[PDB]
């Protein structure tokens, strides 16, 4: 019938900081991940409905997509580079979760998932 709301982009209320790692976490992790070919999916919350995949949110309780870490990120939402790692752990965990081995969306996560973690290898300082 509905989705549910987005995840939040802004919070007074949240402690938050510019650091050099979050900064590169968006003009490089975020910005270049978004144009790899298979980012299309990941690239917004779930449409549970225009997907007709009235399960989706039974399943998975805590929603994570690029395009609300993008906002977070451009929102300065984050404390550290940490918080913002999470926040793509969840996204990834969340695709595995709901789907299943050798489902092309999980290809597709796997695929991100490596080049993630070939780009936060190494941060700034
Ligand atoms: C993210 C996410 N996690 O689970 C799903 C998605 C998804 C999200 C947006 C559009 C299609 C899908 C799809 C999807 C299914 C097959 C392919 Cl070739 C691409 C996308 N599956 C459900």
């Amino acid at each position: 019938s509905t989705n549910p709301p987005p995840p939040e982009t802004s919070n007074p209320n949240k402690p938050k900081r510019q650091t050099n790692q979050l900064q590169y976490l968006l003009r490089v992790v975020l910005k270049t991940l978004w144009k790899h070919q298979f980012a299309w999916p990941f690239q917004q919350p779930v449409d549970a409905v225009k997907l007709n995949l009235p399960d989706y949110y039974k399943i998975i309780k805590t929603p994570m997509d690029m395009g609300t870490i993008k906002k977070r990120l451009e929102n300065n939402y984050y404390w550290n580079a940490q918080e913002c790692i999470q926040d793509f752990n969840t996204m990834f965990t969340n695709c595995y979760i709901y789907n299943k081995p050798g489902d092309d969306i999980v290809l597709m996560a796997e695929a991100l998932e490596k080049l993630f973690l070939q780009k936060i290898n190494e941060l700034p300082t």
